[PDB]
């Protein structure tokens, strides 16, 4: 038993709530959670902008000092951070980001990073500004993560849709 609320069940390990993840995060503080990461971790926009604004630009001087030790990460490849005042740990995880002409088929390479934790609160890889379908980055999702994740969906009108046409 976990104290993820309001989320409907897609499988087994799946379970997806129309959300702002920074709101959810907040409220929950959950051991892991996701960010919609680039490999610069230079959190502009997108669910990354959000975080990182929501800890008052902590996650963006711990994400610097990240990179001039490490380098950028992989197109498909992840880190774990700080979770700030959000989470106890943030996994940065980089999906595809279709308007720079990256593969959609490491979105499932993207994935298989959550397999490495229990339980997370996540977004949908490459969508929103990464530009990918948000479809097909469910499906992806599903059929890659073993272990318990919780998707918030911040459009309302893409969570309906999502529901909807889940098969
Ligand atoms: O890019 C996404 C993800 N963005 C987010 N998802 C969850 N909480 C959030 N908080 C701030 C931004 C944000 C994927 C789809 C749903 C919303 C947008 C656009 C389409």
């Amino acid at each position: 038993v976990n104290s993820f609320s309001g989320y409907l069940k897609l499988t087994d390990n799946v379970y997806i709530k129309n959300a702002d993840i920074v709101e959810e995060a907040k409220k929950v503080k959950p051991t892991v959670v996701v960010n919609a990461a680039n490999v610069y971790l230079k959190h502009g926009g997108g669910v990354a902008g959000a975080l990182n604004k929501a800890t008052n630009n902590a996650m963006q001087v711990e994400s610097d000092d990240y990179i001039a030790t490490n380098g950028p990460l992989k197109v498909g490849g992840s880190c774990v951070l700080s979770g700030h005042n959000l989470a106890k740990h943030c996994l940065h995880v980089v999906g595809p980001n279709v308007n720079k002409g990256e593969d959609i088929q490491l979105l499932k390479s993207a994935y298989e990073n959550f397999n490495q934790h229990e339980v997370l609160l996540a977004p949908l890889l490459s969508a929103g500004i990464f530009g990918a379908d948000p479809i097909h980055s469910l499906r992806v999702c599903v059929d890659t993560v073993r272990t318990n994740v919780y998707l918030a969906v911040f459009d309302k009108n893409l969570y309906d849709k999502l529901v909807s046409s889940f098969l």
